[PDB]
């Protein structure tokens, strides 16, 4: 499912995302916009072998079980096919855990890249929140 803007954003929201860990809900809707275009589907392999996988991108080597990454650590004790469900509940529970890691949200290397000192605001600007 490919999310609109502010449909993701109220369901971020609804799912507490908005400041989780200090981060406005800007923040996680700029990432979700360049990690996969707001498409839970997609899934995108890494040269060490492993796969990024929904809305999010969470990768399988540390995150999620995929079968196919060895030495996954699969931390989120989830199958990395949950990830792309049009229902983003897994995504953003394991999103939590990742943000609380202790590098926050440099953990998206497109947040950090694309997001990261913009003015996130205008990623939520004209929606009913």
């Amino acid at each position: 499912k490919v999310f609109g803007r502010c449909e993701l954003a109220a369901a971020m929201k609804r799912h507490g995302l908005d400041n989780y860990r200090g981060y406005s809900l800007g923040n996680w809707v700029c990432a979700a916009k360049f990690e996969s275009n707001f498409n839970t589907q997609a899934t995108n392999r890494n040269t060490d072998g492993s796969t990024d996988y929904g809305i999010l991108q969470i990768n399988s080597r540390w995150w999620c079980n995929d079968g196919r990454t060895p030495g996954s650590r699969n931390l989120c004790n989830m199958p990395c096919s949950a990830l792309l469900s049009s229902d983003i509940t897994a995504s953003v529970n394991c999103a939590k855990k990742i943000v609380s890691d202790g590098n926050g949200m440099n953990a998206w290397v497109a947040w950090r890249n694309r997001c990261k000192g913009t003015d996130v605001q205008a990623w939520i600007r004209g929606c009913r929140l």
